[PDB]
Protein backbone atom coordinates (compact mmCIF):
# COMPACT_ATOMS: atom_id res chain seq x y z
CA UNK A 1 0.00 0.00 0.00
CA UNK A 2 1.02 4.02 -0.51
CA UNK A 3 1.66 5.38 2.96
CA UNK A 4 1.25 9.60 1.65
CA UNK A 5 3.28 11.50 3.72
CA UNK A 6 4.15 14.52 1.70
CA UNK A 7 2.64 17.47 3.65
CA UNK A 8 2.50 20.93 1.26
CA UNK A 9 3.78 23.77 3.49
CA UNK A 10 1.39 26.66 2.57
CA UNK A 11 1.73 29.90 5.33
CA UNK A 12 3.83 30.48 7.65
CA UNK A 13 1.36 31.19 10.65
CA UNK A 14 3.56 31.43 13.87
CA UNK A 15 7.60 31.93 14.60
CA UNK A 16 9.35 32.42 17.52
CA UNK A 17 12.05 30.38 19.90
CA UNK A 18 10.79 27.52 19.66
CA UNK A 19 10.77 27.26 15.66
CA UNK A 20 7.85 27.36 13.26
CA UNK A 21 4.36 26.64 12.77
CA UNK A 22 3.10 26.36 9.40
CA UNK A 23 -0.53 25.62 7.95
CA UNK A 24 -0.28 22.47 5.84
CA UNK A 25 -2.27 19.83 3.79
CA UNK A 26 -2.46 16.49 3.75
CA UNK A 27 -4.34 14.58 1.11
CA UNK A 28 -6.73 17.99 0.06
CA UNK A 29 -7.17 18.65 4.21
CA UNK A 30 -5.81 21.84 6.69
CA UNK A 31 -3.08 20.12 9.51
CA UNK A 32 -0.76 22.53 11.18
CA UNK A 33 3.03 21.75 11.26
CA UNK A 34 5.11 23.22 14.23
CA UNK A 35 9.60 22.87 13.02
CA UNK A 36 11.58 22.92 16.26
CA UNK A 37 14.18 25.17 16.50
CA UNK A 38 17.77 23.23 17.61
CA UNK A 39 16.97 24.96 20.66
CA UNK A 40 13.75 23.58 21.58
CA UNK A 41 14.07 19.73 20.88
CA UNK A 42 13.30 18.68 24.26
CA UNK A 43 9.36 20.15 23.63
CA UNK A 44 9.65 17.43 20.79
CA UNK A 45 10.81 14.95 22.33
CA UNK A 46 8.50 15.50 25.62
CA UNK A 47 5.46 15.81 23.67
CA UNK A 48 5.87 12.30 21.73
CA UNK A 49 7.22 10.60 24.89
CA UNK A 50 3.54 11.76 26.19
CA UNK A 51 1.58 10.93 23.23
CA UNK A 52 3.44 8.08 23.12
CA UNK A 53 2.72 6.81 26.54
CA UNK A 54 -1.33 8.24 26.49
CA UNK A 55 -3.41 9.25 22.73
CA UNK A 56 -5.28 12.07 24.36
CA UNK A 57 -8.41 12.78 22.57
CA UNK A 58 -10.43 15.42 23.72
CA UNK A 59 -12.71 18.02 21.90
CA UNK A 60 -10.52 20.61 24.50
CA UNK A 61 -7.11 19.64 23.60
CA UNK A 62 -5.62 20.19 20.19
CA UNK A 63 -5.78 16.97 18.14
CA UNK A 64 -2.68 15.15 17.48
CA UNK A 65 -1.75 13.69 14.39
CA UNK A 66 1.59 12.80 13.84
CA UNK A 67 5.09 13.16 15.42
CA UNK A 68 7.88 13.29 12.54
CA UNK A 69 11.81 12.48 12.75
CA UNK A 70 13.40 12.77 9.23
CA UNK A 71 17.12 12.69 8.76
CA UNK A 72 19.27 15.72 7.05
CA UNK A 73 20.87 17.69 11.55
CA UNK A 74 17.55 16.08 12.26
CA UNK A 75 14.51 17.56 11.39
CA UNK A 76 11.70 17.45 13.95
CA UNK A 77 7.69 17.71 13.28
CA UNK A 78 4.35 17.71 14.98
CA UNK A 79 1.61 17.92 13.11
CA UNK A 80 -2.11 18.86 14.42
CA UNK A 81 -5.42 20.03 13.64
CA UNK A 82 -5.61 23.12 12.37
CA UNK A 83 -7.66 25.84 14.11
CA UNK A 84 -8.09 28.68 11.23
CA UNK A 85 -8.94 31.13 14.11
CA UNK A 86 -5.45 31.12 15.66
CA UNK A 87 -4.98 31.66 19.29
CA UNK A 88 -6.74 33.14 22.13
CA UNK A 89 -4.14 35.85 22.41
CA UNK A 90 -5.32 36.31 18.54
CA UNK A 91 -8.54 36.19 18.88
CA UNK A 92 -9.12 38.62 22.07
CA UNK A 93 -6.96 41.23 20.38
CA UNK A 94 -9.56 42.38 17.95
CA UNK A 95 -13.10 40.14 19.51
CA UNK A 96 -15.47 41.09 22.26
CA UNK A 97 -17.26 38.78 23.88
CA UNK A 98 -20.93 38.67 25.15
CA UNK A 99 -21.96 36.22 27.71
CA UNK A 100 -22.75 33.15 26.33
CA UNK A 101 -19.45 33.27 24.40
CA UNK A 102 -17.37 34.29 27.10
CA UNK A 103 -18.51 31.65 29.21
CA UNK A 104 -18.24 29.03 26.66
CA UNK A 105 -14.83 29.95 26.09
CA UNK A 106 -13.82 29.46 29.52
CA UNK A 107 -15.11 26.66 30.46
CA UNK A 108 -14.47 24.95 27.22
CA UNK A 109 -10.57 25.82 28.56
CA UNK A 110 -11.47 24.18 32.38
CA UNK A 111 -13.37 21.62 30.71
CA UNK A 112 -9.48 20.33 28.74
CA UNK A 113 -7.59 21.70 31.72
CA UNK A 114 -9.94 19.15 34.24
CA UNK A 115 -9.06 15.99 31.51
CA UNK A 116 -5.03 17.46 31.36
CA UNK A 117 -5.62 16.86 35.15
CA UNK A 118 -7.43 13.81 35.92
CA UNK A 119 -5.99 10.30 36.22
CA UNK A 120 -8.30 7.57 34.51
CA UNK A 121 -7.89 3.93 35.50
CA UNK A 122 -8.17 1.26 33.09
CA UNK A 123 -7.58 5.52 31.06
CA UNK A 124 -4.88 8.46 31.16
CA UNK A 125 -2.22 9.38 33.87
CA UNK A 126 -2.71 12.82 35.23
CA UNK A 127 -0.65 15.30 33.52
CA UNK A 128 -0.09 19.07 34.32
CA UNK A 129 -0.02 21.65 31.67
CA UNK A 130 3.32 23.86 33.11
CA UNK A 131 2.99 26.49 30.64
CA UNK A 132 -0.52 27.42 30.23
CA UNK A 133 -1.62 31.03 28.69
CA UNK A 134 -3.75 32.66 25.80
CA UNK A 135 -0.92 31.73 22.71
CA UNK A 136 -1.55 28.34 24.07
CA UNK A 137 -5.15 27.79 23.71
CA UNK A 138 -6.63 27.97 20.20
CA UNK A 139 -10.45 29.33 19.06
CA UNK A 140 -12.36 26.63 17.07
CA UNK A 141 -15.72 27.51 14.69
CA UNK A 142 -17.92 26.04 17.14
CA UNK A 143 -16.76 29.06 19.67
CA UNK A 144 -15.13 26.63 21.88
CA UNK A 145 -11.35 26.43 22.71
CA UNK A 146 -8.67 23.62 22.52
CA UNK A 147 -5.13 23.55 24.94
CA UNK A 148 -1.77 23.45 22.84
CA UNK A 149 1.45 22.45 23.63
CA UNK A 150 2.38 20.03 25.97
CA UNK A 151 6.40 20.22 25.07
CA UNK A 152 6.73 21.14 29.26
CA UNK A 153 3.85 18.58 30.59
CA UNK A 154 4.44 16.49 33.45
CA UNK A 155 2.49 13.20 34.19
CA UNK A 156 1.38 11.26 37.43
CA UNK A 157 0.35 7.56 38.01
CA UNK A 158 12.67 25.20 28.97
CA UNK A 159 10.47 26.90 31.52
CA UNK A 160 7.21 28.30 31.63
CA UNK A 161 6.41 31.83 30.65
CA UNK A 162 7.54 34.34 33.04
CA UNK A 163 4.49 36.52 33.39
CA UNK A 164 2.05 33.39 34.09
CA UNK A 165 4.41 31.70 36.68
CA UNK A 166 2.89 31.17 40.06
CA UNK A 167 4.19 32.86 43.06
CA UNK A 168 5.75 29.29 44.31
CA UNK A 169 7.53 28.80 41.32
CA UNK A 170 8.87 32.55 41.10
CA UNK A 171 10.08 32.11 44.81
CA UNK A 172 11.44 28.70 44.30
CA UNK A 173 9.43 27.10 47.13
CA UNK A 174 7.04 25.00 45.28
CA UNK A 175 6.92 21.25 46.25
CA UNK A 176 8.83 19.79 43.14
CA UNK A 177 8.25 16.06 43.93
CA UNK A 178 4.00 16.70 44.89
CA UNK A 179 2.61 16.30 41.69
CA UNK A 180 -0.49 18.12 43.19
CA UNK A 181 2.08 21.48 42.72
CA UNK A 182 2.28 21.19 38.80
CA UNK A 183 -1.51 21.25 39.03
CA UNK A 184 -1.90 24.45 41.68
CA UNK A 185 0.67 26.28 39.10
CA UNK A 186 -1.50 25.52 35.97
CA UNK A 187 -4.50 26.50 38.12
CA UNK A 188 -2.96 30.17 38.70
CA UNK A 189 -2.15 30.62 34.80
CA UNK A 190 -6.10 29.44 33.68
CA UNK A 191 -7.31 32.57 36.47
CA UNK A 192 -4.73 34.82 34.37
CA UNK A 193 -6.28 33.61 31.07
CA UNK A 194 -9.94 33.98 32.97
CA UNK A 195 -8.79 37.78 33.53
CA UNK A 196 -7.53 38.00 30.12
CA UNK A 197 -11.04 37.12 28.77
CA UNK A 198 -13.23 38.20 30.88
CA UNK A 199 -12.25 42.02 30.20
CA UNK A 200 -13.28 41.53 26.44
CA UNK A 201 -16.59 40.19 27.57
CA UNK A 202 -19.22 43.76 27.22
CA UNK A 203 -21.51 45.15 29.95
CA UNK A 204 -23.45 48.12 29.74
CA UNK A 205 -21.46 49.01 26.29
CA UNK A 206 -18.45 49.14 28.17
CA UNK A 207 -15.21 46.74 27.31
CA UNK A 208 -11.67 46.57 28.33
CA UNK A 209 -8.98 46.48 26.35
CA UNK A 210 -7.21 43.49 25.51
CA UNK A 211 -3.65 43.81 27.70
CA UNK A 212 -1.83 40.67 28.85
CA UNK A 213 -1.78 39.86 33.02
CA UNK A 214 0.76 42.61 34.85
CA UNK A 215 0.82 44.73 31.79
CA UNK A 216 0.37 47.69 33.72
CA UNK A 217 3.73 46.45 36.39
CA UNK A 218 5.98 44.58 34.55
CA UNK A 219 7.90 45.42 31.48
CA UNK A 220 7.96 43.79 28.26
CA UNK A 221 9.23 40.58 28.03
CA UNK A 222 9.40 40.99 31.95
CA UNK A 223 12.27 38.83 33.95
CA UNK A 224 12.08 36.51 36.60
CA UNK A 225 13.18 39.39 39.27
CA UNK A 226 10.63 41.50 38.34
CA UNK A 227 7.82 39.07 38.27
CA UNK A 228 8.69 37.79 41.87
CA UNK A 229 8.40 41.26 42.89
CA UNK A 230 5.34 42.06 41.91
CA UNK A 231 3.97 38.50 42.60
CA UNK A 232 5.71 37.30 45.43
CA UNK A 233 6.61 40.76 47.64
CA UNK A 234 4.15 43.19 46.63
CA UNK A 235 1.76 40.28 46.42
CA UNK A 236 -0.10 41.98 43.84
CA UNK A 237 -3.01 40.40 41.38
CA UNK A 238 -4.45 41.93 38.20
CA UNK A 239 -7.10 44.68 38.94
CA UNK A 240 -11.01 44.46 38.66
CA UNK A 241 -12.61 46.73 37.06
CA UNK A 242 -15.81 48.50 38.64
CA UNK A 243 -17.94 48.14 35.81
CA UNK A 244 -17.72 44.11 36.27
CA UNK A 245 -19.51 44.44 39.62
CA UNK A 246 -22.73 46.11 37.69
CA UNK A 247 -22.96 42.73 35.95
CA UNK A 248 -23.63 39.15 37.62
CA UNK A 249 -21.49 36.98 35.00
CA UNK A 250 -17.94 39.13 35.82
CA UNK A 251 -19.06 39.62 38.82
CA UNK A 252 -19.09 35.59 39.39
CA UNK A 253 -16.05 35.46 37.26
CA UNK A 254 -14.04 38.00 39.49
CA UNK A 255 -14.55 35.93 42.33
CA UNK A 256 -13.47 32.69 40.63
CA UNK A 257 -10.25 34.12 39.55
CA UNK A 258 -9.25 35.26 42.91
CA UNK A 259 -9.55 31.83 43.58
CA UNK A 260 -7.58 31.11 41.57
CA UNK A 261 -5.02 33.37 42.78
CA UNK A 262 -4.22 32.38 46.50
CA UNK A 263 -0.56 33.31 47.58
CA UNK A 264 -1.65 29.06 49.64
CA UNK A 265 -1.38 27.11 46.52
CA UNK A 266 -3.23 24.58 48.43
CA UNK A 267 -6.01 27.02 48.92
CA UNK A 268 -6.59 27.18 45.39
CA UNK A 269 -9.58 25.62 43.47
CA UNK A 270 -9.05 22.53 41.61
CA UNK A 271 -10.09 22.37 37.85
CA UNK A 272 -13.39 20.24 38.77
CA UNK A 273 -14.50 22.95 41.34
CA UNK A 274 -14.14 25.51 38.40
CA UNK A 275 -16.27 24.05 35.85
CA UNK A 276 -18.75 23.25 38.40
CA UNK A 277 -18.87 26.61 39.35
CA UNK A 278 -18.86 28.29 36.02
CA UNK A 279 -21.73 25.57 34.89
CA UNK A 280 -24.27 27.55 37.64
CA UNK A 281 -23.10 31.00 35.85
CA UNK A 282 -26.43 32.35 34.40
C1 LIG B 1 4.85 7.12 8.49
O1 LIG B 1 4.63 8.54 8.35
C2 LIG B 1 3.35 8.96 8.09
C3 LIG B 1 2.30 8.08 7.74
C4 LIG B 1 0.99 8.65 7.48
C5 LIG B 1 0.00 7.59 7.05
C6 LIG B 1 -0.32 7.69 5.68
N1 LIG B 1 -1.14 6.81 5.10
C7 LIG B 1 -1.54 5.77 5.83
C8 LIG B 1 -1.21 5.54 7.17
C9 LIG B 1 -1.66 4.35 7.87
C10 LIG B 1 -2.29 4.33 9.09
C11 LIG B 1 -2.63 3.16 9.71
C12 LIG B 1 -2.34 1.93 9.14
C13 LIG B 1 -2.78 0.71 9.93
C14 LIG B 1 -3.86 -0.04 9.20
C15 LIG B 1 -4.35 -1.23 10.05
N2 LIG B 1 -3.24 -2.12 10.40
C16 LIG B 1 -3.72 -3.24 11.26
C17 LIG B 1 -2.15 -1.38 11.08
C18 LIG B 1 -1.64 -0.22 10.21
C19 LIG B 1 -1.71 1.90 7.91
C20 LIG B 1 -1.35 3.10 7.29
C21 LIG B 1 -0.40 6.50 7.77
C22 LIG B 1 -0.07 6.40 9.21
C23 LIG B 1 0.78 10.03 7.51
C24 LIG B 1 1.81 10.86 7.85
O2 LIG B 1 1.58 12.23 7.96
C25 LIG B 1 0.21 12.72 8.04
C26 LIG B 1 3.06 10.32 8.13
O3 LIG B 1 4.09 11.17 8.43
C27 LIG B 1 4.12 11.74 9.76
C1 LIG C 1 -2.41 9.76 11.11
O1 LIG C 1 -3.56 10.53 10.68
C2 LIG C 1 -4.45 9.95 9.79
C3 LIG C 1 -4.41 8.68 9.43
C4 LIG C 1 -5.37 8.17 8.53
C5 LIG C 1 -5.37 6.73 8.15
C6 LIG C 1 -4.88 6.32 6.91
N1 LIG C 1 -4.91 5.00 6.59
C7 LIG C 1 -5.32 4.10 7.43
C8 LIG C 1 -5.83 4.36 8.70
C9 LIG C 1 -6.29 3.28 9.59
C10 LIG C 1 -7.06 2.22 9.07
C11 LIG C 1 -7.44 1.20 9.89
C12 LIG C 1 -7.04 1.11 11.25
C13 LIG C 1 -7.51 -0.05 12.00
C14 LIG C 1 -6.86 -0.29 13.33
C15 LIG C 1 -7.24 -1.68 13.86
N2 LIG C 1 -8.43 -2.31 13.21
C16 LIG C 1 -8.02 -3.17 12.05
C17 LIG C 1 -9.51 -1.34 12.88
C18 LIG C 1 -9.00 -0.03 12.24
C19 LIG C 1 -6.23 2.13 11.79
C20 LIG C 1 -5.84 3.16 10.95
C21 LIG C 1 -5.82 5.76 9.03
C22 LIG C 1 -6.43 6.24 10.34
C23 LIG C 1 -6.34 9.04 8.07
C24 LIG C 1 -6.38 10.33 8.50
O2 LIG C 1 -7.29 11.29 8.12
C25 LIG C 1 -8.41 10.83 7.32
C26 LIG C 1 -5.44 10.81 9.40
O3 LIG C 1 -5.49 12.10 9.84
C27 LIG C 1 -4.71 13.10 9.23
C1 LIG D 1 0.32 26.99 20.52
O1 LIG D 1 0.85 25.75 19.98
C2 LIG D 1 0.49 25.33 18.70
C3 LIG D 1 -0.48 25.89 17.87
C4 LIG D 1 -0.79 25.32 16.63
C5 LIG D 1 -1.82 25.94 15.73
C6 LIG D 1 -2.90 25.15 15.37
N1 LIG D 1 -3.91 25.62 14.58
C7 LIG D 1 -3.85 26.87 14.13
C8 LIG D 1 -2.78 27.73 14.40
C9 LIG D 1 -2.90 29.13 13.81
C10 LIG D 1 -3.51 29.37 12.57
C11 LIG D 1 -3.67 30.71 12.12
C12 LIG D 1 -3.21 31.80 12.89
C13 LIG D 1 -3.33 33.21 12.43
C14 LIG D 1 -2.72 33.41 11.06
C15 LIG D 1 -2.79 34.90 10.71
N2 LIG D 1 -4.16 35.43 10.83
C16 LIG D 1 -4.14 36.92 10.66
C17 LIG D 1 -4.83 35.13 12.11
C18 LIG D 1 -4.79 33.62 12.34
C19 LIG D 1 -2.62 31.58 14.10
C20 LIG D 1 -2.51 30.25 14.58
C21 LIG D 1 -1.75 27.25 15.23
C22 LIG D 1 -0.54 28.10 15.52
C23 LIG D 1 -0.12 24.18 16.23
C24 LIG D 1 0.86 23.61 17.06
O2 LIG D 1 1.59 22.48 16.73
C25 LIG D 1 1.50 21.95 15.40
C26 LIG D 1 1.16 24.20 18.28
O3 LIG D 1 2.12 23.64 19.08
C27 LIG D 1 1.75 22.60 19.94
Amino acid sequence: RTVARDITLLECVGKGRYGEVWRGSWQGENVAVKIFSSRDEKSWFRETELYNTVMLRHENILGFIASDMTSRSTQLWLITHYHEMGSLYDYLQLTTLDTVSCLRIVLSIASGLAHLHIEIFGGKPAIAHRDLKSKNILVKKNGQCCIADLGLAVMHSRVGTKRYMAPEVLDETIQVDCFDSYKRVDIWAFGLVLWEVARRMVSNGIVEDYKPPFYDVVPNDPSFEDMRKVVCVDQQRPNIPNRWFSDPTLTSLAKLMKECWYQNPSARLTALRIKKTLTKID
